[PDB]
């Protein structure tokens, strides 16, 4: 199955994978999150949220001064490619996106925007 | 047992007390921090720290500027009081201190300074 990808966030605060790829010739992509672990969304929250490398900073720093009642991100951040719902532990998200929204040679990182000081739950996306 | 305490932090970010009372009559009090539950120090991290309620916010935001190394706390921070090594799952510490370093009619703020999710690890203590 090209053109999705399956993650998981665990009580680890880790990511399963670190580096996606998304193959040039899809139409849209989809990132099928889950929780495994125990704990839950206000402990360890975790959301799959998709920005320029260069971007990214930003989107973290005004995403935990949202708050939870946001999901931890800034209300319409034009950064935000892509991201799916904060999620708990046993809780599951998707999001599809155009690929078309991806430009060649640019640095994308994935990342979770939920508080945590130096982090960071991340891993780069790219083109192929 | 008074003039001493023991005190639960788990993979919850919930200390197992959040009042604490020293009895005015104690030339010292121990604090007995225990970590039960699985995940690692670099993960949920939890310090026992003890500072006004005024200086809580500055010793925080000081501690998580200082990084794991440090234990969270900001080298030589005279606002901490009293505090306990940084303990991960299984781990365990204890700090004893002067009870004349309190003082009546005072708040005092403790509270673990690991970098934290929706808000912080805190409760009160005082002198009665
Ligand atoms: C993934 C992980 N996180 C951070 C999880 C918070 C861990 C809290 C540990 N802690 C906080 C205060 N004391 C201990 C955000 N997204
Ligand atoms: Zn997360
Ligand atoms: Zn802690």
């Amino acid at each position: 199955a090209e053109c999705s990808v399956d993650i998981q966030g665990n009580d680890q605060m880790q990511f399963n994978t670190n580096a996606i790829t998304v193959d040039k010739s899809c139409k849209q992509f989809t990132v099928n999150l889950s929780h495994p672990g125990n704990l839950p969304k206000n402990v360890m929250g975790h959301n799959w949220v998709l920005s320029t490398a260069a971007d990214m900073q930003g989107v973290v720093t005004d995403g935990m001064a949202s708050g939870l009642d946001k999901d931890y991100l800034k209300p319409d951040d034009s950064r935000v490619i892509a991201h799916t719902k904060l999620i708990g532990s046993g809780e599951k998200d998707s999001v599809t996106f155009d690929v078309s929204k991806l430009k060649e040679g640019e640095q994308y990182m994935f990342f979770c925007t939920f508080p945590g000081g130096s982090a960071l739950m991340k891993g780069t996306l790219t083109l192929k």
